[PDB]
């Protein structure tokens, strides 16, 4: 019975990742909001033979309606990179409207989870939360920048190079969402898995740089879209398992954090009924590990700096 | 396990049908064709943490290697509906389109099961099976017109009517694929439904001008895509379950067929290891719908012998 609203879902991601919402018996009600095509996204999606409630929203009079009620929003809203572009290049663009969006969700669904997809989700993330302060609705249990992609990829990249089934590989990335923030913790991974230091550096560098290959590819026809969908939609499904009250649903996500010196940072968490139930903590790591973890700090602050800023110009 | 080639995999329909797909236990290998994009589309698909081998191929020089090995072929290839536009204005573009790929299917991957989206459905069947024939590789039972949305909707539809779950109804639809040749046997639905004839009308118009619906909705940014990506998995999912040795597997498809004087015509088929294991046939019907049969067949007809005549021009 989860209303989930996804912002910007006329998009490269939205309309793929509301398909996977749509396909869902986890999902009752749909709302989809963008600034253009929406309509006929929503007209689209009604006719598959599920339950969810599908209704388009389109243009910011029409944003409240969109949101109220709702469980979860997902907010793929933002440009992507092209070629050559980094994800704080998209900062000057992307900050404006995650601010403008989540402002619409702390008035109109405070007590929503609210998953941020748009980049830069290091700096994306501190927007969220301190608009929702702004409005005197902050949860900190309840905000999380999405970086399941990375997980998704660390799990097919592994499963690869050791003949695994993916689906039974689980590799805990932390750290945030751009180049050498992402730390994927493979002396953690399960099943427990054996590289020599030349190739685990080369496998933590494709983790690392797989966003900007993709890109690469397509070309300048975007950035990652099919696999978000995936990444996505595999996270607001453990988010809402876990608010009907499964047990043991862990995701890593970018989220408000105590662990390491940075305000922010993904680890491990525990998903429960509140939205975060307990941060599990990055645990025991490798000195390599370790090292990477030391090396991603400074990076880390100043985006979450740059964000917590440009809201102070607000 | 199954061997599926994506053919137009870059399209509105392409990717997010590539993506299910993907997702899939049932599919081994996902090879993608298209003559734009192709490199980049695998690329992102490639990253999701399912077994699925994802390998793109670009241009005709590269559909060969695409296609051998194949065990489903699926040709969402084609250009799509403008507001205002029938299926047969697409007919000179998308004969082409189909004639070439299905030429190439039928010196790569005879043996495959072909699956075709590409609008006129009611034409472009009667295409492939004649260049088939050209090849001398024609097997009926293995060539299939994608019809699976037409069910879909009326499914939602009557579930929407009755306050019933659509997962749990299940609505026969013969005929074709446009207009007056789409025939919902409501008299048949699962669970059995009574409406008085004023709102069976309108319900059986609605699930006949349902494409033109989606596309007046998407006001000139195509057709029907994300819920054809639904209906076009779920039926090849059927489709190899029952190659898989699957018992009582039944979709209504647009195939080569005795059951009416029209040559090709759909309805519920058993499928099995071979591909058509028994045409169920129209079975019982009511006065209405014997009449709607009566006013299809002079129409689907004429689309069979206009994909006849186009092929051989070649
Ligand atoms: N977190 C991750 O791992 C991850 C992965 C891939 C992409 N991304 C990011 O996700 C974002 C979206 O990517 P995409 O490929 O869907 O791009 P897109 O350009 O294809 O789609 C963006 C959509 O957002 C909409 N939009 C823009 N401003 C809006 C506003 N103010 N209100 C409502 N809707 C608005 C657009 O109309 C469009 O439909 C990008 O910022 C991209 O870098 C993040
Ligand atoms: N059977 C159904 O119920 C149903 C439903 C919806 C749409 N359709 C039909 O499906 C087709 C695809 O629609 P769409 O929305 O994906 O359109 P689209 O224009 O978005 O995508 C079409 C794709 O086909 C590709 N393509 C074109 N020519 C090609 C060729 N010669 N070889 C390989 N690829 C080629 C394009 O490059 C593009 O990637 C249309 O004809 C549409 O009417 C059928
Ligand atoms: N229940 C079927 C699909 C379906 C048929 N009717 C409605 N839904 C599985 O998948
Ligand atoms: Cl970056
Ligand atoms: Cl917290
Ligand atoms: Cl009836």
């Amino acid at each position: 019975n989860a209303k989930v609203a996804v912002l910007g879902a006329s998009g490269g991601i939205g309309q793929p990742l509301s398909l996977l919402l749509k396909n869902s018996p986890l999902v009752s009600r749909l709302t989809l909001y963008d600034i253009a095509h929406t309509p006929g996204v929503a007209a689209d999606l009604s006719h598959i033979e599920t339950k969810a409630a599908v209704k388009g929203y389109l243009g910011p009079e029409q944003l409240p309606d969109c949101l109220k009620g709702c469980d979860v929003v997902v907010i793929p809203a933002g440009v992507p990179r092209k070629p050559g572009m980094t994800r704080d290049d998209l900062f000057n663009t992307n900050a404006t409207i995650v601010a403008t969006l989540t402002a619409a969700c702390a008035q109109h669904c405070p007590e929503a989870m609210i998953c941020v997809i748009a980049n830069p989700v290091n700096s994306t993330i501190p927007i969220t939360a301190e608009v929702f302060k702004k409005h005197g609705v902050y949860n900190p249990n309840k905000i999380f920048g999405v970086t399941t992609l990375d997980i998704v990829r660390a799990n097919t990249f592994v499963a690869e190079l050791k003949g695994l089934d993916p689906a039974r590989v689980n590799v805990p990335v932390i750290g945030g969402h751009a180049g050498k923030t992402i730390i994927p913790l493979i002396s953690q991974c399960t099943p427990k898995v054996d590289f020599p230091q030349d190739q685990l550096t080369a496998l933590t560098g494709r983790i690392q740089e797989a966003g900007t290959e993709v890109v690469k590819a397509k070309a300048g026809a975007g950035s990652a879209t099919l696999s978000m969908a995936y990444a996505g939609a595999r996270f607001v499904f453990s988010l809402v398992d876990a608010m009907n009250g499964k047990e043991g649903v862990v995701e890593c996500s970018f989220v408000k954090s105590q662990e390491t010196e940075c305000t922010y940072f993904s680890t491990p968490l525990l998903l429960g009924k509140k939205g975060i139930e307990k941060n599990l903590g990055i645990g025991k790591v490798s000195s390599f590990e370790e090292k990477m973890i030391s090396d991603a700090i400074p990076e880390l602050k100043a985006s979450i700096k740059k964000g917590e800023d440009f809201v102070k110009t607000l």
